[PDB]
């Protein structure tokens, strides 16, 4: 029966951070190059998911309660030709909001300057994993990457960038993943090749056959 007036909204519902110099410098190169062997994105993203699973396994051996949110350690590949998106879900340790921002937005600067300098010495984009910046190879076939993430010491937040030199961080109000990292790739229009059931099967068998975690394809 009274009149409401929101004096203060609180925390910003979308925080626009800016990549480091080298990081945004590489993301543009990865988008612009005409690299044919661009299937490594699935090797690097899966490999990075395996690293998140090793972490949640490590800390669980001294604390089983860290698996109260998720018992199984899996890697899911979810194609979606409708929204032209290929989702990659791993039930790893995930990231905190502070960790999510920093990992993808700052510390990549180290191996990024090294990877580009290596490219000046005749290195291949295939060798991007050796630098730990293998995540950004996902822009070989994507024009937009969205990362959903949940941790056992924070809430669920979303990471979004189209390599404009900046990325946005917002509290993800949607499907609860429980724990881990959910990398939603918005594929380029000419890269729906990796959205076909058959195509995904070979890349997993050709590259990431060293993974010690079950790779399920929901196609």
């Amino acid at each position: 029966s009274h009149m409401p007036e929101e004096v203060h909204h609180g925390e910003e519902e979308v925080e626009t951070f800016a990549f480091q110099a080298e990081i945004a410098q590489l993301m543009s190169l990865i988008i612009n190059t005409f690299y044919s062997n661009k299937e490594i994105f699935l090797r690097e993203l899966i490999s990075n998911a395996s690293d998140a699973l090793d972490k949640i396994r490590y800390e669980s051996l001294t604390d089983p309660s860290k698996l109260d949110s998720g018992k199984e350690l899996k890697i899911d590949i979810i194609p979606n030709p409708q929204e032209r998106t290929l989702t990659l879900v791993d039930t790893g340790i995930g990231m905190t909001k502070a960790d999510l921002i920093n990992n993808l937005g700052t510390i990549a600067k180290s191996g990024t300057k090294a990877f580009m300098e290596a490219l000046q010495a005749g290195a291949d984009i295939s060798m991007i994993g050796q630098f730990g910046v293998g995540f950004y190879s996902a822009y070989l076939v994507a024009e937009k990457v969205v990362v959903i993430t949940k941790h056992n010491d924070d809430e669920q937040y979303a990471w979004e960038s189209s390599a404009g030199g900046s990325f946005t961080v917002r509290a993800d109000h949607g499907e609860p993943i429980g724990r881990g990292t959910k990398v939603i790739l918005h594929l380029k229009e000419d890269q729906t090749e990796y959205l076909e059931e058959r195509r995904v099967k070979e890349v997993v068998k050709k590259h990431s056959q060293f993974i010690g975690y079950p790779i399920t394809l929901y196609l």
